């Protein structure tokens, strides 16, 4: 599988996606066809949300729609060779694409080959559930099971208590492994590979044991 989870989409003093550009062109591997998830946005329309993303990704050759403009999104996910779902409130997000019966083809079809770009909330939702967002519940998404095709909990904008919300996680779900993923970083998965890139500190908290602090390069 290929997936590409970002913690953000922008750098301090850089532009929205910038940091992430070059290693989409690096996984892409010819790849054009996208549709956008724009759903966990709030207070911008999906709209224009679904540009911003086509502005920066279109010289990379990649053709993004918005799964909101499109007449049958389920066909779109089915034939679409790259999903992109964009960051804003997780909640909200898994709502949206559950209530739209798009949670389960979106899994299949990152499964069946297609390049899952996913930053902030989008991260999240790549995990077997969004039990680690740090996003206030303003919709309930009947479930907290995601897409389930990252196996490791992500806690994206990681800075630290978090760590002691994280710890009351690990006391009910034991068998967790949590990654403080901070700003500025991104686990990419390509070619049978989950490997942790960025220049901050990452974390890493199962139960019963002390935080671990991961390094860029660091393989999951």
């Amino acid at each position: 599988m290929e997936l590409l989870l970002l913690s953000n989409s922008t750098l301090p003093g850089k532009a929205w996606l910038e940091h992430a550009l070059p290693l989409i062109a690096n996984q892409l591997n010819g790849r054009r066809s996208a549709v956008f998830i724009p759903f966990a946005g709030v207070t911008q329309t999906w709209d224009e949300y679904t540009d911003k993303t086509a502005e920066v990704l279109a010289p990379l050759g990649v053709n993004v729609t918005g799964i909101h403009r499109v007449a049958d999104p389920l066909a779109a996910i089915e034939k679409a060779e790259i999903i992109i779902v964009g960051g804003g409130n997780t909640f909200q997000l898994l709502k949206e694409s559950r209530e739209r019966g798009l949670l389960a083809p979106m899994a299949d079809r990152v499964k069946r080959g297609a390049l899952y770009i996913g930053w902030s909330a989008g991260a999240n939702l790549a995990c077997p559930t969004i039990r680690t967002t740090n996003d206030m519940p303003i919709v309930d998404p009947n479930g907290f099971d995601a897409l389930d095709l990252f196996p490791l909990q992500i806690n994206p904008h990681f800075t630290n208590t978090r760590e002691q919300r994280i710890r009351e996680l690990l006391v009910v779900a034991p068998e967790l492994t949590v990654i403080g993923l901070p700003e500025g970083n991104w686990i990419q998965v390509s070619n049978g590979q989950a490997v942790l890139g960025g220049p901050n500190t990452t974390w890493v908290f199962k139960a019963g044991e002390e935080a671990v602090a991961l390094e860029a390069g660091h393989r999951f």
